[PDB]
């Protein structure tokens, strides 16, 4: 079996069968002809290996979809018009009314507004649990119970799953289990091979790695991505991705092994130096030692990613004078990108929660969470440095 | 107000404010940063003009977006990743559990069963009317009635509604009125000037014209549009437009106008000169005297359109042997590109229905569609009359 | 029956593509890629001596500028052609593989200023000799044919003041003494002018005008003999100019093609509407429009070319003074050089596109000062008419 | 002075000047406008500092143009089509028939050949020289000597130039000195650093990394790039960078210092494995401790580069079957990708030619040459190890 780095750059494409093409050929292309309309029927009905409408399928998307489910570790990928277009294609082809779906104990800004205020307003049971207390789990399924969704580690705390055990319980259950593996890409956490049936990526992020597309990954098995590409996707969201971006994509998925590398080096080196750092209150940093989860970190991450969050002595007050005083970090949400990024969650990433809401799912006061970039470390380390001095 | 074809080329962009660049530059960024976290609270906030992550909203989308209202003659514009993308995010958005939608008689596939097997079973009330009939469609209203969606001309049949008429009627009970303006575009038909609140389009047919981008549009009041971007695109469906999209997708609506007169004096000739063969059962074209609703189509399209629905003598049998006989019309679903198109839904995409609901909603077994392209009158013409001789 | 030529519109759409040899792809799938790979070393062997109809290298050849290539010849009724990342490519990859020292090239009057730079200041300095001919009069382009004259190259219309040469007549005499003819076809495009029927053995374009027709590429196309291509192809571009066109502005380019026809149709109906309503105007001192029966040239014109174009060339009284003003308070048209846009543009060429001319070679090649181009878009024609219209009213 | 992976994202773009776009907006635009016609002719007389057509200048060709003059350490920089494209502007404007070039012994193919098919055949002349040798190159200065143009490595293979040498030696004649730079780039080589005046690169290759454009780069001094862009740009070449495929190039700069590190890796542990074989008579590559130019390499280059040329006992047949039996390496020109190329010139690229054409050029009829690719060093041992058993 070829390594991470040979697939992410060869697989599911033989320059042979494209003209010798040694970069697959851009199908820009919306629709696609029929030698006969016997064989047009077909491919509707299913019965043919073929194409129809880039919106249900496209062999630029196609290759993009292997790509990743080799990467993953899955049987079948799909590619969307955003990490949201794969959250909620997901889950709105696997949940009906009646149905109950168990979250973890926070989400993604966009995640959790879709949960309560999209999908859990159409009938469907929401319920949050920590996902790394077991017991606290298993209490809580009940024969309603279909889907357990959950990031780990999760947006924007570093708060870990124990996705061998969540898996577990759901199998007994019959609960399918989908995983936002955002922070972490397949480089770093494959949770298909710890049991997770479905995982879910903003493609946006690491697996660009340049910030100039907007895109969706979803990985499984066959039987359930069938399902999500021709219901959630080609029915109920229209999430379709511009084969453009797909190749971008493809692009930027060639170096996450180099690039997720440097992200991870840059980060410990930061979040090291902000541990020894008389402003800083806390640190979420999983390759810390001070880390309450870091045990589990290791058991589940091959290294501890690009994002770190943290608190100042200061609170809120400090928090602004730290930020707009960065000079080579850059104030904005996202993450992922070959520029080192800032942000305050509560004011912006996940600005549709409430004061209470806030406070209720673990989302703090003068919490900036820093997605550390590719640039040269001393001169971040410089950046931070100085913008600690001006917070005073 | 500038004529149509200078709103198309200029509406919304002064070069003067982008370095004097004659064609916008391409924003191709999933992020944007900013010079304080406080101008990024007041942005996130609605207190400040001004962007953030592109999946909310985007500079070539948004000009995109602009150009389209000024073209539907509406107040604000979203551009989505479909056609379906911007059926999905709208209707989301606009109904909830007990609420009830009024359908057109005959709708497109994915539309149908978006409808019928997506937000239909999460708890939403469908009822099919023929909205030619005002009298029915009053009949049919409920106080839980909240919105009318149609597409007029309806595919594959070309049955028309009186937009003016529904209006009214939605007017007196209070309900929404959304129509599907794929087929004619903005150049030849405006609902939202005969009383529509929004318009969808699957912007990969006539506005692109060139089969290269999957795409959509709403256009309405700047309060709708807002919840169907804050809400329906954001939370719900995830679909966004690549700005690589955006950018072709307004290359394309630049020559619309030239187009369309084009695939109008096409379908024309076509449609006349298939009335007369000897192999047409019949055929549906709104710019044909024979058409039923003949008056109603010169009331409110400016020209009859490019596409073209027949049936031959001889049925189904006939209907393939024409379609695998054309040289220069390809076989494929889709329209609106400058290729000449043809799908005969009974060899192909029955379309997701089942046979009794084909049948129930008026979809034939003996039926083509045609999508009459740019090309030279001469050579369609003799193509499809040796198709025809085929076809027997 | 089947031996008929497709109409125009129907090759700018489909010649050269079927949608079965691409996995049904309907739009053709684009190549953006820079190199080519080989099944055996002996494949290999044979795509750089041609046993093998293959690719290798996109700076040679790629299956997406092979498209446009052959679509464009198809349309110009040629035997070949050749895409390039401008017109300046067009015309350099050209000039540089068809002329060495001691070679000379008969030159029109009037030439694009980058052209002419290239000629008198690039090309010229390498021991080729120049020397200018009013194409139009066809006694003294014989008078000036020598035994070492080796290319003819002119524009017809040519930029700016729209000078037109007998492309027939200048074909006949280069028959005779053996002279490749080389015409610049920009100003037309195949649609309006065909260059190549008419005799002449090689074209050239600014793609990046009229052909892409929305202002967002540079490019360009040589067509002609396939053995000509094929020298400029393996020579000129290869190894003297190396200027290549992305597959990505490839594709843009034949995306613009496609409406072609309706493009030209519109731009010359609006510019005829437009040089008319300004030939009925006090200050306009004299207006050059093929379309007029004023035009100095109006016989042939309507001889070459199916129609006048969307170029107009005028001077207002108050010289160049009125022009400024004019320009300035243009609102609709914007001041910019270029042309074949949907964008209506407005351009001085002395002070712009004709800047790498001294004022001696202004005024000797026929670009006077106060003149003002007009490139003619497709906004509607009321629209535009009013803002020339204003703008005249501010010009007094 | 920010470190180089800093710079290789961040050099000359500042979010805020752009709409707080993340990555710079594309300038896909071949035209400029202007807000009066002073404005206008004073861009063209050089009094004033705006944009007006994008094949003399756009700005992002100009951002690019900007962050490799600081990659380089240079005043200025020049963005073309290809790398043909900068060689030939460069040498079109600095030369003139009488003038003479001096040149390292070997040359790329195509530079080979504009050299001597193009400006050679216009009166220019040509004389090689050995550019490690100070004496002999010191000998060769004439008068008419006005350019000395080489690459370094070169490849017949990898033969190095002693460029602070050859400086100091132009600079007692007031030559200029052209660096082709393309197999190290900026992050391995500075030659402007050591004393040359201008750098010219094949952006294809290393730069854009990914085997997606083509492109050229110039690097050097304010007063001579400027005459290369008005004078062998302009007129005499027009070969225009794309603002897309300049875009692109930036994108792959971006991860240059990640990727290089790589790419020498993987060739270090191949050099390393090649030179033990019994089927190897001989190889080249900077990083072996038997490189007869170790010493110099190491001055010049900070690492030994991802290219390996080698030469096999077995002839011009052993060459194929080596060729033929590879899996994973493609058989292509080019270099610099993702994905590993292996080409052998005597069975490809020099086929035609004769065995004793080959001989002199310093070509061995078992030649082999490989661009090491970014793939898991393991796969492409496996690769090269049953490809070196077949070529028995
Ligand atoms: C874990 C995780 N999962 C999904 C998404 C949504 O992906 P998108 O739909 O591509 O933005 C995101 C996007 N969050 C960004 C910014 C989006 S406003 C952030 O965390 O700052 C995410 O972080
Ligand atoms: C007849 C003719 N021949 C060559 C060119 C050069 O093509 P480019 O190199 O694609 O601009 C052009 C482009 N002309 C523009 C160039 C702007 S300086 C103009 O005159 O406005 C042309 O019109
Ligand atoms: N509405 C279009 C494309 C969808 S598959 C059609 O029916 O052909």
């Amino acid at each position: 079996l070829p390594g991470f780095a040979t697939r992410a750059i060869h697989h599911g494409y033989d320059p042979q069968d494209h003209g010798g093409a040694l970069v697959p050929p851009v199908y820009q292309t919306a629709t696609f002809t029929f030698p006969t309309v016997e064989y047009g029927a077909a491919c509707f009905a299913g019965e043919q290996a073929g194409h129809f409408y880039s919106r249900i399928s496209n062999p630029t998307l196609n290759l993009l979809e292997a790509r990743m489910a080799s990467l993953e570790g899955g049987e079948a990928g799909l590619a969307l018009a955003s990490g949201m277009g794969a959250i909620t294609s997901t889950l709105w082809t696997l949940l009906r009314p009646g149905d109950e779906v168990l979250l973890g104990n926070t989400l993604y800004g966009c995640t959790f507004a879709f949960l309560h205020h999209g999908i859990g307003e159409f009938g469907v049971k929401l319920r949050h649990v920590d996902m790394a207390d077991l017991q606290a789990l298993e209490a809580a399924m009940t024969p309603a119970t279909r889907v357990i969704y959950f990031e780990s580690p999760a947006n924007p705390n570093m708060h870990m799953a124990d996705i061998a055990g969540v898996a577990k319980i759901a199998r007994k259950h019959g609960a399918t289990v989908v995983v936002d593996n955002t922070y972490c890409t397949p480089y770093l956490q494959r949770p298909l091979e710890l049991g997770a049936d479905l995982v879910v990526h903003s493609a946006t992020k690491y697996l660009s790695g340049h910030g100039d597309i907007t895109a969706g990954i979803v990985v499984g098995s066959q039987a359930l991505v069938d399902r999500i590409r021709l219901q959630g996707l080609k029915d109920m969201t229209g999430a379709v991705l511009s084969p453009h971006d797909a190749a971008l994509l493809m692009r930027g998925i060639k170096t996450l092994n180099l690039r997720m590398d440097r992200h991870c080096a840059n980060a410990q080196v930061l979040a090291e130096f902000l541990a020894r750092q008389p402003q800083v209150e806390l640190i979420h940093y999983p390759g810390l030692a001070s880390f309450p989860q870091y045990t589990l970190a290791r058991q589940q991450m091959s290294q501890p990613g690009g994002m770190i969050a943290f608190e100042l002595k200061g609170g809120i007050g400090a928090g602004r004078r730290f930020m707009n005083a960065l000079q080579l970090f850059s104030r904005a949400v996202s993450l992922g990108d070959a520029e080192s990024l800032a942000s305050h969650p509560a004011s912006m990433t996940h600005s549709s929660y409430t004061p209470e809401e806030r406070a209720h799912y673990g989302i703090s006061e003068g919490l900036v969470r820093l997605s550390v970039g590719l640039e040269d470390i001393d001169d971040l380390l410089a950046d931070v440095q100085q913008a600690l001095k001006a917070s005073a």
